[PDB]
């Protein structure tokens, strides 16, 4: 009866492929819930309402790729980290000018509303705009419109969106910013739980379960 929040839609970690929801967090989540003998349903939902839909109590958990951040534990608590991202900037296949994340001057930047990527590029970019969209989705396509110089989210996503859907039509610029965890996310007073999650995440590392859900997603062993 655990009812946790995941993303609408963030490749490679939750997407509808048809149907249900399938991807890295799924699959890692329906793995710990084995370990755990946890019943659960998941509950997708646009990544601004999470945090909110976790301090209202209206969900259990969530996994949705979400960054571990000191001031985002004033608010939610966090699992022993699962996934080690980082951002990247995304731009059109023969866009010249941008080389960077040197939008930090008078670039306009499309993000995901919500987001880590935001607060990135409000600290570190002088932008001359910053279109933020419910979705990713919505800001790849402002870019594919001419509405936007550069999108800006997580590394394994504009990467798994590039050699997959926006194959030829967009290319990512630089190297990985912002060395960042994933780790799930719980309401405050969810102790019993969490010290606990920490440590079905450990075993699923030591038995090599977490090896083969990777693997399955991005093609290789961590190590």
């Amino acid at each position: 009866k655990l009812v946790v929040a995941t993303d609408t839609a963030f490749v490679p970690f939750e997407f509808k492929q048809g149907d249900l929801y399938v991807g890295f967090d799924v699959d890692l989540w329906a793995a710990i819930a084995k370990e755990l003998k946890l019943d659960y349903e998941l509950k997708p939902m646009d990544f601004s309402g999470i945090i909110p839909a976790l301090q209202t109590k209206n969900v259990d958990l969530a996994l949705a790729g979400i960054t571990i951040t000191d001031e985002r534990k004033k608010a939610i608590d966090f699992s022993d980290g699962y996934y080690k991202s980082g951002l990247l900037v995304m731009v059109k296949a023969n866009n010249n000018d941008v080389k960077s994340v040197k939008d930090l001057d008078g670039k306009v930047v499309a993000v995901k509303s919500g987001t880590g990527s935001v607060d990135y590029a409000k600290a570190n970019i002088k932008t001359k705009d910053l279109r933020q969209f419910p979705n990713i989705d919505n800001a790849y396509m402002e870019l594919g419109t001419n509405r936007a110089d550069a999108v800006l989210h997580d590394t394994p996503n504009i990467l798994y969106f590039i050699k997959t859907a926006g194959n030829g039509q967009f290319k990512a610029v630089g190297d990985s910013l912002e060395a960042q965890q994933y780790g799930i996310a719980f309401p405050k007073g969810s102790d019993e739980l969490r010290d606990k999650v920490n440590g079905a995440l450990k075993t699923l590392r030591e038995n090599g379960t977490y090896n083969e859900i990777y693997k399955k997603w991005f093609g290789t062993e961590p190590k």
